[PDB]
């Protein structure tokens, strides 16, 4: 209840604690997780990726081979609407974010869908999102947050946004190479000390100085209050954490509650991805199937990312990311694809979102 962490302003919104729960697809950070996180006073973030899978394709107009047909159904507006409404049944009008990656067919469509669903903040990575305000202009109060890997990207994004829209980002998330999901670094760079989050954050904060000290949120490998305090002492205004929340009871992908307490460090690895960035996965499910010669058949149905070119890169790397993550959300241990931060092996007990926030904020 008593904390020395101070509330964080992002645009017109305020969160009690300077903590983001990072967005996680597919079906990992939806209404239960984000709702309870926001209820606790942190920023709950709803992933807008693969919402067609929500409640086993409850809100898709067409299904092929048990998959949402095309990007209009993979990124389902009605599903997103219901997820946000259900989250607000828990967290009321407490701020909620919507996370949507840049490298998609229909980026503006999904951003505006998130705004119309009630998002207070849009968070976008997996690319250089130089045009978020173009699609946000009808929603003046929604804060816009790019995820970056470098101070150079901060400078570029601010200059482009300022020149074109007379607006700059409301915050920046700098994500390091210990994070879950995809990495904003080449595989070889993920292991180099120059790109450790403790080295990225000071550079991004110094670059931020020139544009009015836009708040900086450090993400990737942050485990406990000590890591939070380190990042804050390096100039960050807040932190974004995901793996800790991946190990909470309120996680919307229930499989993780059984997978994480058994997870060993040697079973976490960086793999190739149809998205075109290294992805940090657990060596289980579809990965194992690929190595046995029983890889699921690949034929693009959901058209989930532009860099893949409708199955070309999926066939090259050996798996479809939409199919695998959807199967994971639907409970497929044999063929699901499972992601984790580097810290995933440190999850022993599955605890409540409430006790996690208490651990992170007490004192
Ligand atoms: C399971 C999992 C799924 C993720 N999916 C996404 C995603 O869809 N979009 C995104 O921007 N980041 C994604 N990430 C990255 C997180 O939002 C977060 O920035 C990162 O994991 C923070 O590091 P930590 O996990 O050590 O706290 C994912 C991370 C994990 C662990
Ligand atoms: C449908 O495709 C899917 C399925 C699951 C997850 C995703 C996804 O978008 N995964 C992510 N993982 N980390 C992300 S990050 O934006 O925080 N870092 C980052 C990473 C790379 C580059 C830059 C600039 C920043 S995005 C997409
Ligand atoms: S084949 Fe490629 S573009 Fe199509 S759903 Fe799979 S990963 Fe996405």
């Amino acid at each position: 209840m008593v904390s020395t962490l101070k509330p964080l302003k992002i645009g017109k919104h305020t969160i009690k604690f300077p903590i983001f729960q990072g967005g996680m697809g597919v079906g990992i950070s939806w209404d239960e997780l984000a709702g309870n996180v926001a209820k606790e006073g942190a920023l709950g973030v709803i992933s807008a990726v693969g919402t067609g899978y929500y409640k086993n394709m409850r809100f898709v107009e067409r299904i092929v081979a048990k998959k949402p047909f095309e990007a209009l159904n993979f990124y389902s507006k009605k599903a997103l609407n219901e997820i946000f409404a259900n989250a607000r049944k828990i967290c009321g009008n407490n701020p909620l974010g919507a996370n949507i990656l840049y490298a998609i067919n229909d980026y503006g469509r999904v951003l505006r869908d998130s705004c119309e669903a009630g998002a207070n903040i849009i968070i976008t990575g997996a690319g250089l999102p130089t045009n978020m305000p173009e699609f946000a202009k009808d929603f003046s109060d929604v804060a816009l947050i790019p995820i970056i890997s470098s101070a150079k990207a901060l400078k570029i994004l601010c200059k482009r946004w300022s020149d074109r829209y007379k607006r700059i980002p409301d915050a920046f998330i700098v994500e390091g190479p210990l994070s879950g999901g995809h990495q904003g670094f080449k595989y070889e760079d993920c292991f180099k000390e120059e790109f450790r989050l403790e080295n990225l954050v000071p550079k991004v904060v110094e670059a931020s100085k020139e544009w009015g000290n836009i708040p900086i949120i450090a993400a990737g490998g942050i485990w406990d209050r000590k890591d939070i305090d380190t990042m804050l002492s390096l100039g960050a205004s807040g932190v974004q954490m995901a793996t800790r929340f991946l190990g909470t009871k309120e996680c919307d992908a229930k499989v993780y509650a059984d997978l994480l307490p058994t997870l060993k460090k040697e079973d976490i690895l960086l793999i190739k991805s149809p998205v075109g960035y290294p992805a940090r996965a657990i060596n289980t499910g579809v990965i194992k199937r690929i190595e046995e010669g029983n890889a699921p058949k690949i034929a693009c149905v959901s058209n989930c990312v532009a860099p893949c070119n409708r199955g070309e890169e999926a066939k090259k790397v050996g798996y479809c990311i939409a199919d695998g993550l959807g199967r994971s959300y639907l409970g497929n241990r044999e063929e699901g694809l499972y992601f984790t931060g580097a810290n995933g092996y440190r999850v022993d007990k599955i605890i409540s979102v409430h006790e996690l926030i208490k651990e992170l904020t007490e004192g």
